[PDB]
């Protein structure tokens, strides 16, 4: 049983921009997920500084990248907070329309898209290197719920009868077929060394058989 979503007219134009636009510092979208994943980590955390049973679903409060050639497919996995059915819907929990208002206004003023997390709508970097994308997400007041989307102006989201999460958020970039470079260990230890060494949550590079 699959839904099939419209995106908001501004967030179709956010992903069309991202998609369409000669833009070479596609390196920055790992940055913004691990962000995102930060972010979603730090969240869970505070809640359990008062309900210590919020981490039932999970105590471990990680990053894992995940690499995979034969499937062409990075994925980001966290053991944060997660997102709800209504979460995913409403943007994957941003406020997509007014921040796609302010970076749009930023870009024609100075700025370039590598700023894009700066508007709270860094999630949709991912279209820089990825075709598809697909989010599974367990918050603990929800199911296990499947988000995709190529872009085209329309997203679906399923119940997931995949392998359960128990918390979190895994983000699976499908790849363009010209950005594999993000699929080699050296080319992802590089920009984790150089955007993200200040996140503070281990974040583990899996390698591959
Ligand atoms: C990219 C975008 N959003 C997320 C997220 C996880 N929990 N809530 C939001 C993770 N990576």
């Amino acid at each position: 049983e699959v839904e099939t979503f419209a995106f908001q007219a501004e967030i179709a134009q956010l992903m069309s921009l991202i998609i369409n636009t000669f833009y070479s510092n596609k390196e920055i979208f790992l940055r913004e997920l691990i962000s995102n994943s930060s972010d979603a980590l730090d969240k869970i955390r505070y809640e359990s500084l008062t309900d210590p049973s919020k981490l039932d679903s999970g105590k471990e409060l990680h990053i894992n990248l995940i690499p995979n050639k034969q499937d062409r497919t990075l994925t980001i996995v966290d053991t944060g907070i997660g997102m709800t059915k209504a979460d995913l819907i409403n943007n994957l929990g941003t406020i997509a329309k007014s921040g796609t208002k302010a970076f749009m206004e930023a870009l024609q003023a100075g700025a370039d898209i590598s700023m894009i997390g700066q508007f709270g709508v860094g999630f949709y970097s991912a279209y820089l290197v990825a075709e598809k994308v697909t989010v599974i997400t367990k918050h603990n007041d929800d199911e296990q719920y499947a988000w995709e989307s190529s872009a085209g102006g329309s997203f679906t989201v399923r119940t997931d009868t995949g392998e359960p999460m128990g918390r979190g958020t895994k983000v699976i970039l499908h790849l363009k077929e010209d950005q594999t470079e993000y699929l080699e260990e050296r080319r992802i230890k590089e920009i984790v060394k150089k955007h993200s060494q200040f996140i503070g949550y281990p974040i583990t590079l899996f390698v591959e058989k």
